[PDB]
């Protein structure tokens, strides 16, 4: 019970760290926020209500259900990092006059830790409230969906979060970058945290939940899958008790994460005070992490103990968690000015805004191969300990310390507007510095985890097919999507040219809606294509074509999504402190005027739009065509047309 | 035997309409050319002979002579296409004046027809030579190799041949395309002008000769294999439920359409270029091409079903309608391509609105140019997607996989008066270089670039329909001694949930983004003719090892699974991204001449939109003109390579 008690904990905890420091004419920010998130949440509600009687209707209402909680859950979340961030936001100039920072990190710590408690008590909630991990057969519900009692109802959860996100994202991002687009060319300011802080927070509350989710799923399965079937009884080979423990298990682990994060966070604005935040963001993350593969690694043994080894998924749990770190790395590596990918670029921008460009690009496609090489290498071991199962608690290693990493985030934009605020100008700037590569670390970890989240969802989307009709096959019959069959390959290039145009379409979004309620109505309004591309299309193309083409659609989103969250997210995040770089003067003879700087405004500004909204779009977008899809085969594995 | 002597006219006739044209101080170009082409010939020279040494240390000689033969072929049919391509170049300033046009077409058809001469001289050799003479088309079984390859006769030896001439059009892209825009970079900040041949006739048309042969190849290794695949096992006798004759009548098949197909390009070179001409060059080009694929789709109809007529079993091939089959095939992938052809012109012509809508941005800020051109091209990258995913289905659907190879025919049945119009690009454009009259220059210089950018777009087409017959083959491949026995069904399972064929898959992306990211530095880097010649050759290797080993070394490191997924995630990416860059390069280029003609009032070529636009073309060429066909090129070569050394790594693979 007490481990269903520890979610709570953290919540209390977000009101407690604003408060010691809130305590702590600038206000014109806050009023931004309230206008885009009024007319948000109307879109919203009106959306959210409809979504759930549709699945109410379609599913199984306990889904629809827990779809709700799901969306009360997110927005909430969300509202409280906000009015955090825009509060630490404040008191960080003041923070930032005496000092010749605490503020900015422990605003961004809000939202991060609200995130968690109530990402958590939502679950929680659909845990403990949702006897379907008792029934666990394979239910057939009152359409011909054959639903899992349990899949069904936590995947209804995610799908509630990971779809509110998107549209906060999708629209906030798109406000934002407009924004930023807008001012180098006021709006901005609002900008920074619409974008980074709030939809940054959504995009990876939704692959959190999303991997979990599918932990869950998997387990509440390895029960049809694996049914004997010697001489026509059927055998469960896989006794209830071990599913029950293997389901319960990434809940627990969850748990036991969050926790160790919590004390990082604690830890960290209370600790005693350093002079340089950007290393305190990286040890802070890996001591979480090393704290949380040895507690994991009991949670492990005991909790999965004796179920007929053991520690294998805490196993996959470090793999991921290491490969999520180097992701991380990574993700600094090529963003801060200070290593190679943006000291090059910066340079070159005395060369002629055209190099600016071409050399941005280079870098954001080669910074493309390392942290999809950790994954290539990553997955394979999170996978090789394990069963499919250690893939997903590997995504959730990947992501076991998304407190600190959410932290880190809104960090920056938080630290980013006490910057524009200010115009102590350098005090300001380099927070601003560390926003955008902390944006960058955070968008690098969520994709990483996209990706490994991603496998789990969609061998579970194969898996989904085992209708009633099957309870017999051998697992190694069910769980083949043959990439040879024409439906497959037709399906993957879809599917990618999907994502091609999703990007495309979301740039001339910012572009439009850039040149507060203008936009931000704009925005929402302007904002079903989208969501309708992204969630229709499974079923769209499902409905059209079946399980195979599905299944491939799926698959080329998933790795052209991969690979264009991070040409965005890097290469766009190169750009922007390759312009604070050179704005910092560091060329010799070459200072805020002149070619150069021009060219690396240029950058910033070309930067904006792919980091900000694009990337991190498709870091939402391969998520929820996937869960749209495993539920929708439901229908079209059996009711496809031609 | 008729068809046999056809291949053999088309090159007379190369050599014909050059003459009757170039009998039409600017020589200079020429001069360029040598020097870069020595140099390239000198690392080409010391690279193919040790190339087939090694395919004929290690597979089977049969298939490294081959690969010579397609090296001399592919080398020496660019050769002759660029002494043209650098004398109606000439020769167009010249026409250009009494004209107050037939010399930049004819001078780009040169290098067509050559393509299609000397590629089909070429592989009938490869056919009568290896397929008869050595009764490689004979043996047909499933011969195993002084090593352990278990090699098939006839698919080792034209994959040969594919990979030689993948491999030298490679070369000469990922130097040549780099000379070129790292050329045209150096210009608009001269040298350019020999890039612009080098780049987008030589390089353009050694892309589109490589998956011209590379989609041919293809067809004749599936028939080369229904046979080991289909036989029976009924209670332990090998019955070949395809018997010999179908099968090899499935093998000439592509080589007898092929023939066909060329006759009726042919036709199209010298109709629209005689006719007494024309004033708009664009719907001729267009027409030409259009005509072809008329005259193709119905001679290839007489020619499929005499040449096919009885076969038996065509059903189990995957022939859903008897004898007519790969012809339906070869249509749908001709309507296919030519809309993507269509999809090519739209996107990247000033005139429609792609390029319309950028060019107006000029007016708002050298950022928004740059913005609203990836947003262009990347949303530009779907329905020449769609028109591959809808198209797929239906060669597919009237056939069996051998009838989607021969559809990445149909896409390039057609190739001749493609390379003809591309190769009317460049020549055209330094046309239009010269004479600085520049607005009778600047058209041709226009559609250069629309007409690169369509050549471009029927060749990433063909690259993935031809993609899913070679990647059929790998699996197939595998299909060693110890298999003769399953179901079809059994072995051409490549299985997307296994673990490795993910990592392989995104192995394979990023392999690709990486290759991207690389060539485009060596277009900076090298640009700021032999200094920068050597320095790409020289500074060549790179891309050529990644595309190359990446299979073998990831091959022999993680097996069949693993290749097969770096094999998918290369040509889904790459098939993204060669249309990316070259829609885009397609609108930039022209967004900026259409500025530069003025048509915004207020400006004639001076400020921030002539300057924006400028800044569009500059970052649109080094993507278009050298990263998304690089592409083209990477994601064949990378999965031939890997359907002949997965003979190694199927077994031998490490852990
Ligand atoms: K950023
Ligand atoms: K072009
Ligand atoms: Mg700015
Ligand atoms: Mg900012
Ligand atoms: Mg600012
Ligand atoms: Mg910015
Ligand atoms: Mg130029
Ligand atoms: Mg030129
Ligand atoms: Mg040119
Ligand atoms: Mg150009």
């Amino acid at each position: 019970a007490l481990f269903f008690l520890i979610p709570l904990v953290a919540l209390g905890f977000a009101a407690a760290n604003f408060a010691a420091v809130v305590r702590k004419i600038s206000s014109y920010i806050r009023s931004g926020a309230d206008s885009f998130l009024a007319h948000e949440t109307k879109a919203i509600f009106k959306v959210a209500i409809v979504i759930a009687i549709l699945l109410m209707i379609f599913t199984t209402w306990q889904t629809g259900v827990a779809f709700l909680l799901g969306a009360v859950m997110s927005a909430s979340a969300g509202i409280v990092g906000m009015k955090m961030a825009t509060r630490a936001n404040v008191r960080v100039a003041e923070a930032a006059r005496t000092t010749k920072l605490k503020v900015a990190y422990q605003g961004g710590s809000v939202m991060g830790l609200s995130v968690g408690g109530f990402a958590l008590l939502g679950l929680v909630l659909v845990y403990l409230i949702f006897g379907q991990v008792d029934n666990l057969n394979i239910y057939t519900n009152w359409l011909g969906i054959n639903f899992v009692p349990f899949a069904m109802t936590v995947s209804g959860y995610a799908l509630g979060c990971s779809i509110i996100a998107m549209f906060d994202r999708v629209g906030g991002g798109v406000y934002t970058k407009a924004a930023d687009m807008a001012a180098d060319l006021i709006a901005d300011n609002v900008g920074d945290n619409v974008g980074d802080v709030a939809g940054l927070g959504a995009d990876l509350l939704e692959s959190f939940v999303g991997a979990i989710v599918s932990s869950i799923i998997l387990a509440s399965y390895m029960f049809p899958i694996y049914v004997q079937k010697i001489g026509e009884n059927l055998v469960h080979q896989v006794p209830k008790e071990t599913i029950q423990a293997l389901i319960s298990y990434p809940i627990f682990f969850a748990l036991v994460g969050l926790g160790c994060s919590m004390l990082g966070i604690l830890y960290v604005i209370v600790k005693k005070p350093s002079d340089n935040p950007q290393r305190e963001l990286n040890i802070s993350l890996w001591t979480s992490a090393l704290l949380t593969v040895v507690l994991t690694a009991f949670l492990t043994y005991f909790y999965l103990k004796d179920l007929q080894g053991a520690i294998s998924p805490w196993f996959s749990a470090i793999i991921g968690i290491f490969s999520g770190i180097l992701i991380g790395f990574w993700a600094e590596y090529y963003t801060s000015y200070r290593y190679k990918p943006t000291q090059f670029l910066g340079k070159s921008s005395i060369e002629g805004t055209g190099m600016v460009i071409s050399n941005g690009l280079s870098l954001g496609m080669k910074s493309v191969f390392p942290p999809t090489l950790t994954l290539v290498l990553g997955i394979l071991f999170a996978d090789y300990f394990a069963g499919l199962y250690g893939v997903a608690i590997a995504a959730l290693g990947m992501l076991s310390f998304v407190a600190t990493s959410v932290s880190v985030d809104s960090y920056g934009p938080i630290a980013d507007n006490a910057g524009g605020i200010s115009e102590v100008r350098k005090i300001t700037d380099h927070l601003d510095a560390v926003g955008n590569t902390t944006a960058a670390i955070g968008k690098g970890f969520a994709i990483g985890s996209a990706i490994f989240a991603a496998l789990s969802l969609f061998a579970s989307y194969m898996f989904s097919q085992i209708s009633p009709s099957d309870i017999g096959k051998p697992p190694s019959l069910v769980l083949l999507l043959n990439m040879l069959d024409a439906r497959v390959i037709a399906g993957a290039l879809l599917g990618a040219a999907i994502t091609y145009y999703f990007s495309g379409y979301l740039i001339s979004a910012v572009t439009k809606a850039a040149m507060i309620e203008i936009t931000s109505d704009n925005a929402l309004k302007q904002m079903g294509y989208p969501a309708f591309i992204a969630i229709l299309t499974p079923l769209v193309t499902g409905f059209l074509l079946g399980a195979e083409f599905v299944g491939g659609v799926l698959i080329g989103t998933v790795l052209s999504g991969a690979m264009l969250a991070i040409l965005t997210a890097n290469s766009g995040g190169a750009w922007d402190n390759a312009k604070k770089y050179l704005e910092a003067g560091n060329l010799e003879g070459y200072g805020k005027g002149s070619e150069p700087h021009k060219a690396l405004v240029i950058g910033d500004t070309v930067g904006d739009p792919l980091k900000d909204t694009v990337g991190p779009s498709l870091d939402i977008l391969i998520k929820i065509m996937s869960v749209v899809s495993v539920i929708a085969v439901s229908i079209f594995k059996h009711v496809h047309l031609f």
